[PDB]
């Protein structure tokens, strides 16, 4: 089992992906002393119209430093809908040797196009990860699962993403079993905490032999956020015999506490509603800003 | 299935059981428009030297008021350790007709002494609930479960309390089965959110036919707190066809928000540790006030 932390990449939302070196160094060094195998530190992007900070572009200068002080594997993410095979040269060529894995945020609707991208990334020598969204819609997408056999020689990770934060333990088991019937590649799970099922869904996947689990420090992420890495490690230390340095865990939590008190990610009634009814949380929170009853009558 | 809310009784810890009557009224009226069957509003107590707020005594005058506006079942709690049968007349006689159920906080060690108490209460015409602590220890207590047949004619509810907030779905399912083999009375579950397993533990019990579930608005309660009532209802509304007035839910959450902003109940690293390692939270948090690794090494 490999544990991947994506705090900076997923939590950057609130700070325009800007993080000062003091937080970045504390984070990287803490990860060295925690049982976390992969660190997804940010995105690689083409020039954005609206401002995006440091970790939205994750420049080479930063990666050389992180690679210098980190003893774990490093990953960055690419948004499939914004990347063509022709963009790979400027996006990835400069980071060869500095980054281990390139994860791709993919909408299941574009899986075939993503496979073309993945294939190209693989020839550059990177490990390739597929972070496929809307796992709650897979079962009813005709021929989708059958399209996964095409990733057998490319994917190093097939990550199931609980996009709405409404997936239940039973559904996670079923989907994992299903994916195993169509692809031989390592499988992962990235749960959201809209219903606070992040921990139990992850433990459920872990006990069924899943290969990868995503989480972030204090669950930092947009809206209801992600599974809290500290919660995962605490649980595994007790029930799975995972050795953990809690002193470091507590210190890294403290590092991110000022941002948490300011931005306060975490679930609430609007996010609980979006999770249980598979509605993107930004849609629902914007409505609250419909009475809640109207939001549910419309369903 | 009956749902019980004990926000004022459990949450009163922060304000020494004193609440602005505007808060109380808002709470009671809101409970009239939510699918909540029982409301545990406070404790009953013998005169105390140190000052204790209104809901530590739940006076007849406030009960008459609550009984007049609420359309739901009302309950109060007695601490078994501070209650003898001779205390009952002064404690309960005054509330005949105002309170439906008398819940008793019980240590599994003192079950027999508690049954003597429940008999006297039952004679008075009240419904009786057993809130037995440390469910995580019952399985290893010789004769405990096996002797619950003694409550068959006096208990209207046998509530299993997740005292440390570390019990898991599997254990809840097994304990529920065990209890069913020894007593015929309705069973309930009161989970804690130290590991944020309150919801899944509760749903697990509900799916196995449990009779009662405990929760509080925003999970208000000591330390990590309890299952968030808003969370239970949102989940049941989607998965169990439960009709819920989300406008009222959202409003009552708002009513308690200022208290949450001030007291900040909810799990954290110290409480995750105490939950996973079956230690009372006041024990761990007080050590933090031992590094986290030292708290665990001593284990």
């Amino acid at each position: 089992l490999k544990i991947l932390d994506c705090t900076l990449r997923d939590g950057g939302y609130y700070t325009n992906w800007d993080f000062n070196s003091k937080i970045v160094d504390a984070y990287i060094l803490a990860m060295n002393e925690l049982p976390i195998d992969y660190l997804e530190v940010g995105y690689r992007n083409k020039p954005s119209k609206e401002y995006m900070g440091k970790f939205g572009y994750t420049p080479v200068s930063v990666l050389k430093h992180l690679r210098n002080i980190s003893t774990k594997k490093i990953a960055i993410m690419l948004n499939e809908k914004n990347t063509t095979p022709e963009d790979l040269n400027h996006l990835l060529l400069p980071i060869i040797g500095l980054v281990d894995m390139i994860r791709i945020a993919i909408d299941p609707q574009n899986i075939d196009r993503a496979i073309v991208l993945a294939k190209a990334i693989k020839t550059m020598g990177f490990e390739v990860g597929f972070n496929v969204m809307y796992m709650s819609k897979w079962a009813e997408m005709n021929g989708f699962l059958s399209k996964l056999k095409a990733i057998d020689k490319i994917a190093d990770l097939f990550c199931m993403v609980d996009s709405f934060g409404g997936i239940t333990p039973k559904e996670v088991k079923n989907l994992l079993k299903e994916v195993r019937k169509y692809t031989h590649v390592p499988v992962g799970f990235h749960g959201h905490d809209n219903l606070q099922l992040g921990l139990i869904n992850s433990i459920t996947a872990i006990d069924d032999g899943i290969d990868f689990i995503d989480a972030t420090i204090t669950g930092m992420g947009r809206g209801a956020g992600n599974l809290k890495m500290e919660l995962l490690l605490t649980y595994l230390n007790k029930h799975h015999g995972l050795n953990v340095d809690f002193n470091v865990l507590g210190n890294i939590i403290t590092t991110f506490t000022p941002l948490l008190e300011k931005y306060q990610w975490g679930t609430n009634l609007p996010y609980m509603l979006s999770g249980a009814n598979n509605i993107p949380q930004k849609e629902v929170m914007d409505w609250v800003t419909y009475s809640f009853n109207s939001i549910i009558r419309a369903l």
